[PDB]
């Protein structure tokens, strides 16, 4: 994914720059 295999304190598949687009569609 993107937060997949990374820290998660703030990080989500969404806060990423070009994120896993499930946090939209």
């Amino acid at each position: 994914g993107c937060c997949g295999s990374y820290p998660n304190a703030a990080c989500h598949p969404c806060s990423c720059k070009d994120r896993p687009s499930y946090c939209g569609q």
